[PDB]
């Protein structure tokens, strides 16, 4: 039996929790996200979300809940997913006002680096959601989401899905 | 204000969790399931994985998770994602040994259902990660794995992901 060990695992799950929620300033930037997305749709734009591999899990499903949400009455879709493969994909599709949700666990991923750069050279605003000390993109974008885990990606993977399931039904109150 | 609805989301999640992880049998479950998939490894075997929108990626997340962590020297896949789309592809795919894993928040997913009726026509073992009341997964599955929370999908998806997490690491060990 390995009670113990997965019993830890879940535990450890419970302390990274504790740090992320316990601090206020991570509770403002999952509104200060939600009020970016919310504002923009309010303008008509859209979100484009990229995750960093094992995590564009993450960053297409969240577009999908957008779209399944806000397509009623509204043109085009809310949200869309997907080194210079994201970046391409911004230049390629965004416009002023949509904007870029990322997620990395570490805050090294140069795909999104350099998304990042391309929404900033479109008009778009950008949110991150990273770990550890934020890593290369920290303070980068206009909104950073961070997971206070210095370990592996897993538990900060798990602090992402619960961010963007908060950030999603905020920015239904936010459309109101 | 707001915050206390985004901080009572975190809390919620922090409940769910604490609850999850003190229910041995929940922990026995994982270490169940784990040895279930290690065992079909060990004998050329894969799994099969399937959930329905914020499970699918879940399914996704297990699935190349795993073959990237046992590809090494082992022909094939050890692990492939996918009313009856889901238990079409364990007809063709599937094989004696190989083991089905199965996503439902409710547990009442039909095409999950279907997908572990062919499974046990084939001589496949069946896992599933459920919520709420275990639905009609319960009983039906060889190894059960329910998050005790009866509310939306947001609370338990976001523990089945972490259970994915904790069995990946548990199939290293559970066959080393």
């Amino acid at each position: 039996m390995y009670q113990d060990l997965i019993r830890s695992e879940l535990t450890e799950a419970a302390d990274v929790l504790q740090k992320f929620l316990s601090d206020d300033h991570n509770i403002a930037q999952i509104e200060a996200a939600a009020k970016l997305i919310a504002d923009s749709f309010k303008q008509g734009g859209k979100v484009l979300s990229c995750g960093n591999g094992g995590s564009h899990c993450d960053a297409m499903h969240f577009a999908e809940e957008l779209t399944g949400r806000y397509r009623e009455n509204r043109p085009g879709y809310p949200g869309i997913a997907i080194d210079y493969v994201f970046s391409r994909y911004v230049e390629a599709v965004g416009a002023k006002g949509d904007v870029l949700f990322g997620l990395s666990t570490s805050g090294n991923s140069g795909n999104i680096l350099k998304a990042i750069e391309a929404a900033k050279a479109k008009g778009m605003k950008t949110i991150a959601l990273t770990g550890k000390d934020g890593g290369k993109m920290a303070g980068l974008a206009d909104v950073e989401i961070r997971v206070p885990h210095f370990g592996y990606a897993d538990r900060i993977q798990e602090v992402h899905i619960k961010i963007i399931h908060i950030i999603i039904q905020l920015i239904e109150k936010e459309m109101a």
